[PDB]
DNA sequence: TCGAATCCTGGATC
DNA sequence: TCCAGGATTCGA
């Protein structure tokens, strides 16, 4: 171990060497300094006693370019419980047993959560242990844990030690929790000298923030035609990097036909950067010149795009050929988890953020689309085939293409990413790297621990999953879940602000509105506005108008009228529900606990109970039969992980094989023994939610809720101040106000994201605070509110669409919608209020409001308040110009969200369900889809809308029948092809056949075994016809064949069809034309014809026929 | 002959 | 990280 420690000291020395190369010279001198706490790492440090001890390492940057590092020693600890009266004796045992291997032992009382008679104020002991090094702590934990395990199986001296807690918190987190240290604040640090620890203090009077230098790059390489490049055999053609707004380019003049002149490029005036070209006589000197320039630049942050698959692996695999090592020059390296990470600068990557937090629709994640959407311009693309040749004949064009991804990457990172990561990281104590890479699961627990810590609460141990949980009746379960909410389209069609439609409204329904109007408007003012009604100058006038309009509604219960459209949305419903009932993961107490809580006395108001729906899924085997098969397994013998190891009795096996062996044998038992093997069961359970557990969780959510609204307020203020800076045009003020605006914008979004995360954690597998019932109560009662709204709205008018958290609906144009009250209050003389909002925000109030909120008055008194609180509110979006909602071809099928809607300005304001296509898609259908939406804006009434549609939709179906011979021949390939690409290598597929596999086979005879010989394949193909009735999987032929030499093309065409005598050989004859007509027929069916028939319009295309079921229904009804 | 139940493999921006 | 889509098997 001493040699291992010496190796760790060598690692330390090497890291100090690199930090010196990057100017992160350690602090040595007594004094105080101020700086920005950019990054931190763990490292172990030798003390003045020459004992190696664990430490953490903090990196700072000044307001100038100077930089420094400081290190803190701090001994980790973990807790063990005890049986009664053991603590002193057990302490003497441990200190005898582990002398020199534990540093200190201590007795501390703590707030348990599960201790009976909890809230009277009792608490239990724990023992704290302290260690010099994490190695020794690990080794002692490995020794200790089995002795607890044996006791839990029962549930010398070690038999008395019962439990242990917080044994697995990452060490570099621990410090930040204990010392309140957090990143991207300003800090002030003083070093007294080695006789003292460093003293470190947070600032909060400084808000202006420094700017780190930022660099990004991209790399362009050779490849061989029709395969992926080889890390060992391909070579580099050009490399380009953008830094602080200046572009640099380098290129391989041994490959490029001519050297490149320095030039300039800008897609939009925002994106300023020009470029400059270095040039070199050989490839190796490219990489040497790169590493020299980056060493001289010594930049702190380094942004790439998808740094896993390609770039760093490539530059590494072509370092060794010339004896280079970036792991010496820059000091980057791979790590056990697979990614690249480095001692002193942090590798950062937009793609993780795009995946995790963009909310862009699926399949738009491809770089060009994401850039276009966020940055608002179209970057241009060349086919990766053509680019390799183009190098030979027009270099300037290739350089002008390749440069673009530098600019796009740099500005994407700066404008969107860089405000977000640090701002969010101001709240949550991890490193800027982990918070970007981590999922939203672990992150929220990494916050929540802070609160649990300062409340002095001992953490629970991880909720490791059980195996084959037995049911209450003794059935073997396989799974459990809460019954979800659902989404469906209630009806389908097209709707517009200006085309007549029909309604029936129940004539008695409006009565239940008109008899409550005044109260409702009172609530609408007093609940939301909080302006006293005594300020209102015209309260009666508007109510009298509304009454008259509701009377006009009652006068004609069924009507022909133009429709409105609105979207009703319960913004952030789930957090509000959690705030509304005092749900806490600790507080869903069982009933048995109320056998002991001294507060459970007659007149107790504190019990509150709610119901949720649970799903079982279980096999039919009875409890005695599982034991009967166990008594068969008791005889059996199994091979261990290596058959060279001794064969194991069932006693010796690990659980993860036992469980599968018994489960499969019980399954094969049932498969014969019972007629059906899985039972699915729904059951309704009633749970009690303890109203008086410690409040810290809800107080956390409340704090975040209110802070978000404060920051949105300040963001609005600063956006106004920015508008004033734009008017004044003073660059200094523009700089200041824009930097404030972006700061608040980022911090506001960050709080939104974390607040949405607060729901998703509590269901996650293995989470520390886990409880199925937290999903149950909140989800079910949430869906229950939607049913109330649906039941209310369907009497007034048809609901079109029913979201997870909202509704789309029509209302009749005559229905009252929006009003202005007038008042004396100079703060707000007149106020606008929307009538559906008032209706919903009163209807929810009567049922949902909570009568049972409680809160503690004085810890020593145990006097408690009673209170009521509510925070569900509906919100109204609309109107919208037009809406389209397609329907699936099948009889009565259910759906998933698919719709579109349009703004009055003609923008496609929202769409959903029209995915960007997984696995690739034909171009023709793509153009058809985007084209047809253009038609719907035109037309007078129902017939004329389709009169517009048909005179565009016909245009393609004519082209396919005609073959449009006038069209240039290459465009058909552009118009019909598929680019489906595959990842395995041919022999990985085995004895199998598929369009891809058959393509892989047929292609090879063009050029040989090379394309099978190495991994992955990419191709383009079309469907052949003449071998009719063999399925399409066999009929595909690769496009490449057309380009081949005429006699070879003849030979293979005469082979691949089994065609004996063919004389005509061109795509016009050979295409399986009408297969693509079927592709068209199966599109145009679902978007147009079915909708048109569903609302009784003539079949809008003679060429296509209704699916037979629809025809038989339509003929029966007419 | 016709309808329902069960077990299986793939998905990642490429 | 499990949902969705097709093929196989059993009942009437
Ligand atoms: S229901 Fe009442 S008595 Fe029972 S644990 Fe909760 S607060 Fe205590």
């Amino acid at each position: 171990s001493s040699v291992s420690a010496l190796k760790r000291l060598e690692r330390s020395q090497w890291t100090d060497k690199m930090d010196l190369r990057f100017g992160f010279e350690r602090l040595k001198e007594p004094g105080e300094k101020t700086g920005w706490l950019i990054n931190m790492h763990p490292t172990e440090i030798l003390d003045e006693d020459k004992r190696l001890g664990s430490a953490v390492d903090y990196y700072f940057i000044q307001d100038d370019g100077s930089r420094f590092k400081v290190a803190l020693p701090y001994k980790p600890y973990f807790y063990i419980a005890t049986r009664k009266g053991c603590e002193r004796e057990v302490s003497s045992f441990l200190s005898k047993k582990f002398q020199g291997k534990i540093a200190k032992v201590e007795t501390v009382p703590k707030e348990d959560l599960d201790l009976p008679n909890h809230l009277v104020g009792l608490k239990r002991n724990y023992i704290r242990l302290s260690f010099h090094t994490v190695e020794d702590l690990v080794k002692v934990r490995k020794e200790i844990s089995p002795a607890v395990k044996k006791n839990r199986e029962q549930d010398d001296q070690l038999d008395n030690i019962v439990d242990m807690r917080e044994y697995d918190v990452p060490y570099h987190i621990r410090l930040s929790i204990d010392l309140k240290i957090h990143v991207a604040h300003w800090y002030n640090v003083r070093y007294r000298g080695n006789a003292f620890p460093v003293e470190i203090t947070r600032r909060d009077d400084l808000v202006e923030r420094p700017d780190p230098v930022v660099l990004a790059f991209d790399i362009e390489t050779t490849k061989l035609p029709l395969k992926f490049p080889d890390a060992e055999t391909d070579q580099i053609m050009m490399i380009s990097y953008m830094i602080d707004g200046q572009g640099y380019l380098i290129t391989n003049r041994e490959i490029v036909s001519e050297d490149i002149e320095d030039f300039e490029f800008t897609p939009k005036p925002e994106y300023e950067g020009p470029f400059c070209v270095f040039n070199e006589p050989d490839e190796a000197h490219l990489i040497q010149r790169w590493f020299e320039h980056v060493q001289e630049t010594k930049p702190t942050i380094m942004v790439t795009y998808n740094g896993d698959f390609f770039d760093w692996p490539f530059v590494e695999a072509r370092a060794a050929v010339h004896g280079l090592s970036m792991q010496q020059e820059i000091g980057f390296q791979k790590d056990s988890q697979g990614e690249y990470k480095a001692p002193q600068c942090i590798h950062m990557d937009c793609l993780r953020w795009v995946k995790r937090d963009s909310y862009l629709p699926v399949g738009s994640h491809n770089l060009k689309a994401a850039a276009k959407a966020k940055l608002g311009y179209d970057p241009v693309e060349l086919d990766p085939e053509d680019m390799c040749r183009m190098a030979t004949e027009q270099p300037q064009t290739l350089a002008t293409y390749s440069v673009s991804d530098a600019v796009a990457t740099y500005y994407l990172y700066m404008k969107y990413v860089h405000p977000f990561i640090f701002a969010l990281c101001t709240i949550i104590p991890m490193e800027p790297d982990e918070v970007l890479r981590k999922g939203s699961g672990t992150l929220c627990e990494a916050l929540l621990m802070v609160q649990a810590f300062h409340a002095n609460i001992i953490f629970p141990n991880k909720q490791e999953q059980e195996f084959n949980k037995l049911t209450d009746d003794g059935h073997v379960l396989d799974s459990e879940t809460y019954v979800g909410g659902h989404v469906e389209a209630l009806e389908s069609g097209v709707f517009r602000s200006d085309i007549p439609c029909r309604f029936r409204m129940n004539p008695a329904a409006f009565d239940f509105l008109l008899q409550r109007v005044e109260k409702t408007l009172r609530h609408a003012l007093e609940e939301e506005e909080k302006v006293p009604v005594e300020q209102v100058t015209n309260f009666e006038e508007v109510c009298d108008e509304i009454k008259s309009k509701l009377a006009s509604l009652k006068d004609v219960p069924s009507r022909i009228e133009c429709p409105l459209i609105y979207h009703l949305d319960v913004g952030a419903m789930y957090p509000n529900i959690i705030l509304t009932n005092r749900l806490q993961p600790s507080a869903m107490v069982d009933e048995a606990t109320c056998a002991a809580c001294d507060f459970n006395k007659p007149g107790a108001n504190c019990q509150r109970k709610m119901a949720w729906q649970w799903r079982g899924e279980f096999m039919p085997a009875s409890r005695s039969e599982y034991h009967r098969i166990q008594h068969q397994l008791e005889s059996e013998k199994f091979p261990p992980l290596f058959p060279e190891g001794p064969a194991r009795a069932f006693h010796e096996l690990s659980r993860e094989e036992q469980a599968k062996y018994e489960k499969r044998r019980l399954a094969d038992y049932c498969r014969k023994a019972y007629k059906k093997i899985h039972i699915t069961k729904v059951e309704e359970r009633l749970t009690t939610i303890c109203q008086r557990e410690n409040s810290f969780y809800v107080d956390t959510v409340r704090a975040f809720r209110d802070r978000r609204y404060e920051f949105k307020g300040l963001h609005k203020v600063w956006k106004k101040k920015l508008s004033a800076a734009v008017e004044v045009g003073d660059a200094a003020e523009v700089k200041r106000c824009k930097n404030m605006e972006v700061l608040y914008d980022s911090l506001q979004l960050a709080h939104k994201c974390i607040l949405n995360s607060f729901y998703g954690y509590v269901m996650r597998k293995g989470a520390r605070w886990y409880s199925m019932e937290m999903a149950g109560i909140v989800c079910f009662t949430g869906a229950n509110i939607i049913t109330q709204a649906r039941e209310l709205i369907e009497q007034i008018g048809r609901p079109l669409e029913l979201d997870t958290d909202g509704i789309w609906c029509v209302l009749p144009n005559s229905f009252p919608e929006n009003f202005v009250f007038k008042t004396t209050n100079v703060k707000k003389p007149k106020v606008t209020i929307s009538y559906p909002g008032a209706m919903l925000n009163i209807m929810v109030k009567e049922g949902f409001t909570n009568d049972q909120y409680q809160e503690l008055a004085e810890p020593s008194s145990l006097t408690y308040v009673t209170r009521s609180e509510n925070s569900i509110f509906f919100e109204v979006d609309g109107p919208y110009l037009a809406m389209i909602l397609p329907a699936s071809k099948e009889e009565g099928k259910k759906l998933k969200k698919r719709y579109a809607v349009f703004n009055e300005d003609g923008s496609l304001a929202e769409l959903k369900g029209f995915e960007v296509k997984r696995r690739g898609e034909l171009q023709l259908i793509k153009i058809f889809q985007s084209s047809v939406f253009e038609a719907f804006l035109k037309g007078s009434t129902l017939e004329e809308v389709y009169g517009s549609v048909a005179k565009v939709a016909d245009y393609w179906l004519d082209v396919l029948y005609s073959k449009a011979a006038n069209m240039p021949d290459s465009e058909l390939f552009e118009l019909i092809s598929e680019n489906r690409s595959m990842s395995r290598k041919l022999e990985d597929y085995g004895e199998q056949k598929s369009t891809s596999i058959s393509t892989a086979k047929r292609l090879a005879e063009f050029l040989g075994d090379q394309m099978v010989k190495d991994a992955g394949l990419s191709c383009r193909y079309i469907i052949s016809r003449k071998p009719e009735g063999s399925p399409v999987t066999e009929r595909a032929i690769p496009l490449a064949i057309f380009q081949a030499e005429p006699t070879v093309r003849k030979h293979f065409l005469r082979k691949w069809l089994k065609s004996s005598s063919l004389q005509d050989f061109d795509i016009r004859a050979i295409l399986d034309w009408d297969y693509y007509i079927e592709r068209l027929g199966s599109a145009i069916q679902k978007i147009i014809t079915i909708p048109a028939a569903l609302q009784q319009v003539k079949n809008p295309v003679p060429r296509v026929k209704h699916p037979d079921w629809l025809h038989k229904k339509l003929l029966e009804k007419n």
